[PDB]
């Protein structure tokens, strides 16, 4: 029975190991997202075609508005399949937090602070705006980090439903960007591979699957792509 108590001490010590981790979370603030809500090229979600929105949602989080900034079962399955696939499963929120606080370093201990920062944003930000902070903060093909910052670069078009200037966003251009979110740099948006071409089709299929797009619009995104 003495052995079943040493399990305690360890777990309690793992338990407090995660306590201190909270202690650390403090030093970084929640406020950038308004600053990064200003940028050389900026946009908001509620002023973007929904299929652009789902172009990433479906991909990085099938049901992003449903979770409260954490996909505990899919995320577990995620890290359960990372080691078992080497191929989500962190939704859209944390992604921002990652790109926000710690771009240079990767770690588990980082993986943890990360989630404390996950709590701190759904509670300080609506699930539409965080989504947008996501898009106006990420790495695209060339040196672009907002969604609009690459839109004109590559597609010379616009992610604004409103935009009367630079051609309306297309569907068959939107998956390509869900790809982008991690696509660089082995994969390139200028000259693609054969497995590269593979994914967006998958990516699109969910936008169809989870119905961010009806049927008709999908083949017109499955035709112009193979030419």
């Amino acid at each position: 029975r003495i052995l079943l108590k040493i399990l305690l001490t360890i777990l309690i010590i793992i338990a407090l190991f995660i306590g201190i981790m909270y202690f650390l979370s403090t030093r970084d603030n929640v406020d950038e997202l308004r600053k990064i809500e200003n940028k050389s090229s900026f946009v908001s979600a509620d002023n973007m075609p929904e299929y652009v929105k789902g172009a990433f949602i479906s991909m990085e989080d099938e049901r992003f508005y449903n979770h409260h900034g954490f996909d505990l079962k899919g995320t577990t399955r995620a890290l359960f399949s990372t080691i078992s696939d080497r191929d989500g499963g962190s939704t859209i929120t944390q992604q921002v937090v990652k790109n926000y606080f710690y771009d240079n370093d990767r770690s588990f201990t980082r993986k943890v602070k990360e989630l404390f920062v996950a709590h701190r944003v759904e509670k300080q930000y609506n699930k539409n705006e965080i989504l947008s902070f996501y898009l106006n903060n990420i790495y695209f093909g060339d040196n672009q980090y907002t969604l609009e910052g690459a839109a004109n670069h590559y597609f010379g078009t616009t992610v604004n439903k409103n935009s009367t200037t630079m051609s309306h966003i297309t569907v068959l251009q939107s998956a390509i960007l869900a790809s982008k979110v991690n696509a660089p740099s082995v994969y390139n948006i200028n000259n693609m591979s054969e497995n590269f071409t593979q994914r967006v089709s998958t990516n699109l299929e969910k936008m169809k699957q989870q119905n961010y797009i009806n049927e008709t619009q999908y083949q017109q995104a499955m035709s112009q792509l193979n030419r």
